[PDB]
C-alpha cells in the first residue's frame, strides 16, 4: 500500500462551541479547560472556555481596533497575534489580564503554537516561523511547500509530538508540518465536519479553523469559525486511492 500521508477523520464527541466565536486561536491547557483567540472589530478577545460545556469562565475583550489572531500557551503565558500588524499580546494565564506586548518579525500575524521552547508563527504565507520568545527575533523560516508548489495560507496553528499541524485557511484540510525542517509530512481532511454542521441546519457558519491538542490524554480537538460544535477527532490513513491532483484542488486551491 502507498504511503499516502494522507488522513480522514472520525468525530469522537462533539461539544458546544459559542457560535458567535470567530476563532482564530485555540489552545488546549489543562482539566478540559481550553483557552481561545477571537476575531472581527469590536469582538476580538481571549477567552478561559471549559470544553465540555463551551462556557465561557473569563474573557478578556480586545480595544475595537485590532482583529485577533492566534493564540499559543508557554509557561503560563498566553501569546496572541493580530491581523495586519507586527504587535503581539501577552496575557498572564492565572488572571487572562494582558501583561506585556511584542514586535515580530511575520508579514502578517495569523497563527502561533509552540514546542513549551520557542514560538512557531504563520502569517498567511507559506512560511513557518520560529520565533525567540526573549527577543522575538526570527530563528529560522522554513518553506513549506508540496508537490513543489507553496503551501500558503498557513493558519491557526498546533505543535503535536514534533509536528506543527496548520490549518488552511478558505479550506477544510490541515497541513501536518515537520517542525524541524518544513517538509510537509501529511495531510489531513476535514470536509465532513463542515458538511455535518451545514446538513444540522446551521447555515451561517464560516471556516474550519482552530486546533487544540491536549498531551495527557492524547486529545485532538477541533472547531471552525462560528461553529456552533468544537469536535473530538480521531485520524484514520486513507485506504483509497486519491485522485491526481486532489490536494492541489481542495487544499491549495490551485
Ligand atoms: C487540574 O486538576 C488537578 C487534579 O484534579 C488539580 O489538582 C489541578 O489544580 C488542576 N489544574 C489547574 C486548575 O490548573
Ligand atoms: C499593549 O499595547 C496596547 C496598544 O498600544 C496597550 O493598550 C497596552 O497597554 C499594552 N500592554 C502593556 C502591558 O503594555
Ligand atoms: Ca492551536
Amino acid at each position: 500500500r502507498p504511503s499516502s500521508r494522507v488522513y480522514i477523520v472520525e468525530v469522537l464527541n462533539e461539544f458546544p462551541h459559542d457560535p458567535y466565536a470567530f476563532t482564530q486561536g485555540l489552545v488546549y491547557a489543562e482539566n478540559d479547560t481550553l483557552f481561545e483567540s477571537t476575531g472581527l472589530y469590536g469582538r476580538s478577545s481571549v477567552r478561559q472556555v471549559a470544553l465540555q460545556t463551551g462556557k465561557v469562565e473569563n474573557i478578556h475583550k480586545m480595544d475595537d481596533s485590532y482583529f485577533g489572531e492566534g493564540l499559543t500557551l508557554l509557561n503560563e503565558k498566553l501569546y496572541q497575534v493580530v491581523w495586519l500588524k507586527n504587535i503581539g499580546f501577552i496575557y498572564d494565564r492565572r488572571t487572562l489580564s494582558n501583561i506585556k506586548n511584542f514586535t515580530h518579525q511575520m508579514k502578517d500575524g495569523w497563527g502561533l503554537a509552540t514546542d513549551g521552547k520557542i514560538l512557531y508563527g504563520s502569517d498567511g504565507t507559506s512560511i513557518l516561523y520560529e520565533i525567540d520568545p526573549h527577543t522575538f527575533k526570527l530563528i529560522k523560516k522554513h518553506n513549506v511547500k508540496y508537490n513543489g508548489h507553496r503551501v500558503i495560507r498557513l493558519n491557526e496553528l498546533e505543535y503535536i509530538n514534533g509536528e506543527v499541524w496548520a490549518n488552511i485557511w478558505q479550506t477544510d484540510c490541515i497541513a501536518r508540518i515537520s517542525a524541524k525542517d518544513g517538509t510537509l509530512l501529511g495531510w489531513i481532511l476535514l470536509p465532513n465536519l463542515r458538511k455535518k454542521l451545514i446538513d444540522e441546519g446551521f447555515r451561517d457558519i464560516d471556516v474550519l479553523n482552530g486546533i487544540a491538542w491536549d498531551q495527557e490524554n492524547k486529545r485532538i480537538f477541533v472547531t471552525g469559525k462560528l461553529w456552533p460544535k468544537l469536535f473530538e477527532i480521531k485520524l484514520h490513513l486513507v485506504r483509497h486511492r486519491i485522485p491526481d491532483g486532489y490536494i492541489e484542488r481542495h487544499c491549495l486551491n490551485l
